[PDB]
């Protein structure tokens, strides 16, 4: 059935519960990114109010074939009714078109759903500055104290660096870049970039990045392969068999693949820095993992929370297993001592 943490009390609210049939109670349905755990379960068939960004709408329509009347886009950073709620929609700084959503309770309570988001103090300065939030729907994904990563900003300088050399010291080696959903467009995007290269793909992911709103896009994708040297795989071939496979298609025009699979977190974070990644080589591939995430890291959560200061938490992430559940909760209190909330 459906989860308490998926609920919005007050309301006839639900955040990211397509999965579950008809929720009884449910008057209207919040969507707040386009990854397949999250919208699970729409299709063309479903007849109830979606409400969401004008970029994820984009994708409902085009990609999961939703019909026009039932979705409902808003704009962002807006005081917008909904059922008689009063409702803001906020950058979550996740992928294109997700939101974290503020909800404005008759009974007087203010409620953030942040959706999936990777904290930024940037946050600290938009509407969320302007009143007190009481209760806090917190992405937990990456909640210990293990998780770091370095900046977005740090992990493209690395990629474009390694892609530019590379292709310099030898023009016949081509670039693959791993993909299984919307996000982290910035890491194929800047290499073809630095190397006056379209990133070629597939129709279906072509299709997809045509939704996003992304300035100038004509001018930085492709479908024809032979015209780019960086291509765009599933996430699937990249593996050294998947690969050769690849480099066999291209009929002779490259000679060696350099390969980037952008993960999240692994355990070489603990040890390694970002200036001392090394790939995994076979031959004339070499893979690359990546650490860029689209999620907070555990002190960009902390930083967050410890600002917010919000009078309860409810992690919508890891919730499954009760060692998971009671660490964070310590985290949390260890939190709210240190800052004095
Ligand atoms: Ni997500």
């Amino acid at each position: 059935t459906c989860p308490f943490y998926k609920k919005i009390p007050g309301t006839g609210f639900t955040v990211d519960a397509f999965q579950y049939g008809v929720v009884e109670g449910c008057t209207a349905y919040f969507l707040t990114h386009f990854h397949s755990d999250h919208y699970a379960g729409l299709s063309k068939h479903f007849t109830f109010p979606v409400y969401c960004s004008e970029i994820t709408g984009n994708l409902l329509k085009n990609k999961l074939h939703v019909q026009e009347q039932y979705i409902h886009p808003l704009p962002l950073d807006t005081e917008c009714i909904v059922n008689g709620v009063k409702v803001v929609l906020l950058d979550a700084n996740h992928c294109p078109g997700a939101v974290m959503i503020l909800f404005y309770l008759p009974n007087g309570t203010v409620i953030l759903h942040t959706g999936d988001f990777r904290a930024d103090p940037s946050m600290e300065r938009s509407l969320l500055a302007d009143q007190k939030v009481h209760m806090l729907y917190l992405d937990t994904t990456y909640c210990s104290p293990e998780y770091t990563f370095p900046s977005q900003q740090e992990v493209i300088r690395f990629a474009i660096n390694t892609a530019f050399e590379a292709v310099t010291l030898n023009p016949h080696a081509l670039v693959v870049c791993g993909t299984y959903s919307i996000g982290k467009e910035k890491v194929f995007l800047a290499i073809a970039d630095v190397l006056g290269s379209k990133v070629g793909m597939s129709q279906e992911k072509y299709k997809t990045l045509q939704c996003l709103n992304i300035p100038e896009i004509n001018s930085l994708i492709t479908t024809d392969m032979c015209s780019s040297l960086v291509h765009l795989l599933p996430m699937m071939q990249i593996n050294f068999k998947g690969l050769q496979s690849h480099l066999k298609k291209c009929g002779g025009k490259y000679n060696q693949i350099l390969a980037f699979r952008p993960t999240g977190w692994t355990h070489s974070n603990k040890f390694t820095r970002i200036a001392d990644v090394i790939p995994q080589t076979k031959g004339n591939i070499s893979i690359y993992g990546i650490p860029y995430s689209e999620h907070s890291s555990y002190l960009e959560m902390k930083r967050f929370v410890q600002w917010l200061k919000p009078q309860k938490i409810i992690p919508t992430v890891n919730v499954g297993t009760w060692k998971s559940r009671s660490t964070m909760e310590k985290y949390f209190r260890e939190w709210k001592l240190e800052a004095g909330y």
